[PDB]
């Protein structure tokens, strides 16, 4: 299934490298014009978007009316959310890096978070556009061998669940 999954556009702590998770942080000026950049670049496909202020406004933006699912969410740090990448406990730094044993205090276990990803793309139809959050992404392109770092206000298709298609930065 052809799918396009969009990382929301640049934050303030996506700038400041701090965690950011359900913590419901607005896009800055510059990734407002980033999600413009979208509208008409992207597919016009049915859309989806994270519940969450920055993917809905990156949806919205881009020309898109979006459903509201929470599935789609960033994992959720806990007592981790707005962390300074710098201070952070190698323990964690690590995980984070590997994408492997890590469940932040408070928040969501990677594999709770991982599944609920994957459980919605299941239920998918017909290709679409998910407006979702770097998490996201990364997990998506992880399970495909490929890793999955992509710039804040990007976005990739790919051809769930065996291959990745195209990668659009601009």
């Amino acid at each position: 299934m052809e799918l396009w999954l969009v990382r929301h556009g640049e934050t303030l702590w996506n700038r400041e490298g701090r965690l950011l998770g359900w913590t419901d942080l607005p896009l800055t000026a510059e990734g407002e014009a980033q999600a413009r950049r979208l509208k008409g670049a992207l597919p016009s496909l049915p859309a989806f978007s994270s519940d969450l202020l920055r993917a809905r406004r990156t949806a919205e933006l881009a020309g898109f009316s979006p459903r509201m699912y929470p599935e789609l969410r960033e994992i959720h740090f806990g007592a981790l959310e707005g962390a300074l990448w710098e201070t952070l406990d190698p323990r964690y730094k690590e995980a984070l890096l590997r994408f492997q044993g890590f469940h932040p205090p408070g928040g969501e276990s990677l594999s709770a978070f991982q599944e609920r990803v994957f459980r919605f793309l299941e239920g998918l139809k017909a290709p679409a556009v998910l407006f979702t959050h770097g998490g996201v992404v990364r997990a998506v392109l992880r399970a495909l061998g490929e890793d999955g770092l992509v710039p804040p206000g990007s976005a990739v298709a790919v051809d769930w669940p065996r291959r990745v298609l195209v990668r659009l930065a601009l």
